[PDB]
């Protein structure tokens, strides 16, 4: 039971997982599409060499014109003195670099803040189950006292006496939460990961705005082979002019990437917005029980604190651990009640 | 038992599963077929370049004419001044977009209403099994009383006394159902998912009615290569005219998609119609037992409530859980009867 | 034991499984053969273009002549004014449609009548095992009585007394069978599934009789490329005449399909014959025991009843469940007898 | 123990398994080889079209000549007026037909006589184990009586008394074997399966004699393309003459198949011969024990009986069940003896 | 223990396993190499057709020349009137035939002598473990008697008395071995398998000496196409001379096979030599104990006997069962000794 519980612990939340998967998969899918087009078209570009050229010489012209992009500019018949068509060649490598950059912050977060968070969460839940059991065991005596005397004054007096009994309130948890309220490692790592994601998205936006808008259409370009040593070769023409077939793919890729990452600009910000606010209905739900009461009163300071991330993960986990399926119903009863405690006690006893 | 039971819980119903599978498989299958044709034919289009052209120049003409679709229009010999053949090129990408769009609402429904529904169903079934056991334990005493006295007046009096015994009726369940009858999260998500499916089907209809009927046949088209820089090349012709071989595939795809999605317009509406009416024979069957009595008195309210979705899922689950195979036979006995309780008690004890 | 028994339940009969597999597999195998032929020869048809045409022009002629089948009808040199060669192109798609059509009724039967039949069968067998145990427990006392008194008059009197003991006859099963004898859901679904299979087979027969006999041989056909814009091109011929290589495959496919489905016309009819008649030797075998006697007295009604399908599946299952291996031997003894009960009791006790 | 034993039961005599595997594997292997040859050489035949023909025209001639085999005859320069070369084309399809035909009887035997044989075998072995135990438990008393009195007269008298004790001889098995000795279902199915195998082998012999000997060598053949519409084309020759490269493969295939099936004519006959003779050393071995004594007295009847097949599978199974390993050694002792029962009892007790 | 032990029994010896694997793997490896060569070069032979011939005519010449090997002879410029080059074509088929031939005796041995040997070994080991336990139980009393009286005369007398105690010597084993010493089934099958291996090796030697030495080099050969109908074609040459590229592979294959099988001529003979001599140090080691003594006194008979094969397998198995882990050490002690029994008893008790 305990062993399986530790393994099932969610240490990356349910929503950030989809963001990570999208941000790491989209560039890989686009790069795979680029390679698929490269191997489907056979030749990345096609050139209109004169009829005299044999097949091997035409292939030489094709290869030399396609390989001379990263080194020298090539100008089309609508452009200024120079235009750079290098992004057509380095597209898949840039996509791989983007994928690695987007994956980096995930590795940073995991390696830097998985162990401390795991230890804190497991300790807290282990203490909290026992705390809940100890808190509930007193409800029987509370019910007996309430049955004996109906007036609410004695009920309140006995509630205060039980709170002062000192059989609970777990000073271990008190001091641990007090220490956590100062720590900043978890919030630092979370904010840093989100900021890295935002910075890399902005880097992609800049890359696609500077080096893709200029040559977005760039149908054809006038290549040259005489720049080398065969400058005295009269057989070859001077300015063989040719085009690149995969252009459409390139276009789509660029646009596609932009769109996807725009969808990820709000969501990520929302993830960063979660910390600035304490997690309210559930707060009122858990205020009643002493076991959760101790951690409920630790929300007077600035919302940015190491205990805030622990609270987020604790809620995301207790939604399934099992220790939440009851108090919610009890507080639903309390909301419905104009007796609620008696009904809850009967249900718990059953 | 409890662990395996929660795993087997059906959280997506049996009928909607087929619709979800179809709406995603169909576009993916059509896209795979399109790619298979593209790699089987080798060239998406074929062009009738003059004899003088070498193989490389003919390949250049083919590539330039096929790549100049998304950018410029191409006119056939039966058309108006202009006609755009771009849908021939962006077909697989549009299929990707449609597949993602149809998969989106499934993800929305899952991530937004799987956990609340799962918890509610688990709690309800856990309470209901014990409720049924407690209800049946009293049938023995009822049988003893009936054996002692045969008149029906004492039967009615003892039934009323048992109903007033307060050993059951589970006020927990009463308050939970009362609270649920106000919730709207589950119905909101269900209606939103169905409406998203309908909206995306209408979007596909509009897309295939606007951008496919015009170029549905469009056998051939007259391409041009002189639009670029090689406008002084007398060697090349002016208006090389050529055709696209995969046309038939395209045609079929369009038609096929339409048909399939039409089949999904009624079914989805039926899914939306399930909520407008409370689930009648089964209601009368379960009215008898006190355990199901509490949840069978909620039919008065408006059909659109969070308890309605829970009722649908509860019926779909109880059809196989085990807690239904008995009461159905007991109410069949009641219908057949002009002793039934004694026979049912004997069967349950066995 | 109980859990494994439920899974092992045969809910589709042994014979109908082979019919389903054949009907859903034959078209898929033929379609795979068609695609294999399409990709083995490289091209579906071959055309005899003049010598002047380059390779690219010949490929254009081939593609345009093969793609102009669905859109226009071509004419061979043995035919009337015009003939339709479109079935050569839409063959694999028609095979896909046929496979889906034949698979549809299986899905209908499953989704519509798997749960009710499963519940009824499991309940009936669960009752019947303990019913047989209770019935056999009395054979010891019966044997003691027979040993004490040898005359058959007392034997018959004690048999009647035991039948009237009211310790068995399970009124639950009496009423359940009385109810099932009116239901018609299972028979309706079974008849509908078989009728759908027959209707789809007849549809295939009509399709192959209308759209394949006309162009069954159709060796060659005269294609034309001037129909488009290039009507002023004197270089091209007028009526390029060419042939389709895969014809033989097509032929075989058609014939093959016909044959297979003919084999399925009797068998399916035989499946519909099983309902019109009740399942006789086994009936007399099971008449003796009280446990099976109750369901053995329902043969008077009409053969078409919901209890008939349940009987068929019950026999098909009890052939392996274990509850049949004994009574058959006991009735074999009874047939051989000119003591049998004592021998059967000894065997059962062992 | 019991469960695993049922699964391990053999319902296909070891020897027949190899025949079943061979008769369905050889044609499949040959067909795979034929397809491998078809795809290794690229084209099934090669034709010697004149030099003027372009590559596409030569491919058209090849396809039309290879496709015109099933439709029209083709004559070589050594033949009569006509010769039919269609077996070259329909070879793999005929191999598929042969494989299906050979597999059909296996399916018939399974579906028609697996369940009855399985039930009979399992019942018989289940009874026989306890029967052997009961027979053995009396050997101790027999040994004590023999020790008390050494004369053989008292030994024979006590043996007769034990045989008459009525504590065994299992009248259940007496009646069951009496009923089985008249049944003919198992022998009918076995003989029918063997006869089907023989008939299909004879069909293959006839097919390979009528349609493969005539064109066994048939090196070349004179094809023609003018039969169609292009009878006014002076460019094409009249009687293009060409050959088929895979001939050798074809030859081998034919021969190979013949050889294999000849090997299967004796073996199958042997399988049919086993029924005509009752299973002799083992019969004398098992005659001694009372448990096997009852089933050893049925040899008088005609060899063809359902009990004969049950005996065959019973021996094939008891060779490994475990019940055979003892009595064989005991009868070996009896053969060696000029005390044996005492030694056997000691071994069994150990 | 008993179940796992029977599975672990080795019924094929360790040394013969390597021979069986090699004799079936080598030809398969060579055949795979031959097919790999056939598909690596594209064509099996190359022919020097004149320049006038087009590509298709050259392919026709290649195919016709390579296909006329099995039918007609072809002579090079160093040979007699005729030389046969058919072994170049039937090489992989001959390799398959050889692989099947070498695998046949393995199947024969398995199907004919796996069950009898398995049963004999199982019974022997099962009785032998108990025999050893019974034999060792008396060593304690032997030690007590030796301690009481030190003289060896009483030790010998008590050893004889124990041998005559009749509490062991297992007459079952005596009679089983006596019966086995006459049986010849196992020796017959073993010798037949070895002789089949030798005969097939000799057949391969003859095949490679007759049909490979003649045409071992046979660089080129003169092919003719005019033998057919096209004898009036002046366009074609008369005696096209051409070569076969894979020759080297062929050569190697032949040589390789020879070498491997020579390595298998001694080893197999050694396997046949094992039976002519009874298995000596181990015999003297096991002669001491009464359990092994009974089977150690059968060495007098002829070496060829069914008990000899059982002895070989029994030693090969007892080398790993566990029952040998002590007696070997005990006889090592006896060899070392100028007390040994006491030390052995202490070790066995521990
Ligand atoms: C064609 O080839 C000749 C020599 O091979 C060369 O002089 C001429 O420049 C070539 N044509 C063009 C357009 O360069
Ligand atoms: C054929 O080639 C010549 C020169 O190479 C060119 O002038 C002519 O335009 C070409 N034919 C066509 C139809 O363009
Ligand atoms: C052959 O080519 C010439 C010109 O290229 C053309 O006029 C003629 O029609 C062609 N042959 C045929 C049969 O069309
Ligand atoms: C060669 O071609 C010419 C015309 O292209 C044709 O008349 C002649 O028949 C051809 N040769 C043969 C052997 O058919
Ligand atoms: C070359 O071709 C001519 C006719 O096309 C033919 O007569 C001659 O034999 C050929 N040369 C050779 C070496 O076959």
């Amino acid at each position: 039971r305990r062993g399986p519980r530790l393994k099932g612990l969610r240490l990356e939340l349910p929503l950030d997982r989809i963001v990570k998967f999208v941000a790491v998969g989209s560039p890989l899918l686009l790069m795979s599409l680029a390679f698929a087009q490269e191997f489907s078209s056979g030749s990345p570009i096609s050139c209109f060499s004169p009829s005299n050229f044999s097949i091997r010489q035409a292939a030489y012209v094709d290869s030399s014109c396609w390989d001379s992009l990263l080194h020298h500019k090539q100008d089309g018949p609508g452009q200024d003195k120079m235009k750079s068509l290098w992004p057509h060649k380095a597209l898949p490598y840039s996509l791989l670099a983007l994928a690695l950059l987007m994956y980096l912050p995930v590795l940073l977060w995991q390696y830097a803040a998985v162990p401390a968070l795991s230890s804190d969460l497991l300790f807290i839940i282990s203490e909290l189950d026992k705390s809940y059991n100890r808190s509930i065991r007193l409800v029987q005596h509370m019910l007996k006292i309430r049955q004996k005397s109906s007036d609410p004054y004695v009920f309140w007096n006995e509630l205060e006496k039980a709170r002062k009994e000192r059989y609970f309130e777990f000073p271990l948890l008190e001091r641990y939460l007090a220490c956590k309220q100062r720590s900043h490692s978890l919030v630092a790592t979370y904010l840093l990961r989100n900021s890295l994601l935002l910075i890399f998205t902005s880097a992609t936006y800049l890359y696609l705005g500077h080096f893709h808008l200029d040559v977005f259409f760039q149908e054809e370009f006038s290549c040259s082979i005489k720049t080398g040593l065969l400058s005295d070769e009269t057989h070859v023409p001077n300015l063989i002019t040719c085009r690149l077939t995969s252009l459409s793919i390139f276009q789509i890729v660029s646009l596609s990437s932009v769109a996807i990452y725009t969808i990820l600009v709000p969501v990520i910000i929302y993830n960063l917005t979660r910390l600035c606010r304490w997690d309210k209905r559930l707060l009122s739900v858990y205020e009643m029980l002493p076991a959760f009461d101790l951690l409920s009163r630790k929300m007077l300071g600035c919302p940015i604190n190491d205990l805030n991330v622990i609270l987020l993960f604790l809620r995301a986990n207790i939604s399934e651990l099992i220790s939440f399926s009851w108090l919610s119903v009890l507080c639903v009863l309390k909301d419905t009640t104009t007796d609620t405690v008696v009904d809850f006690m009967t249900l718990l006893a059953g």
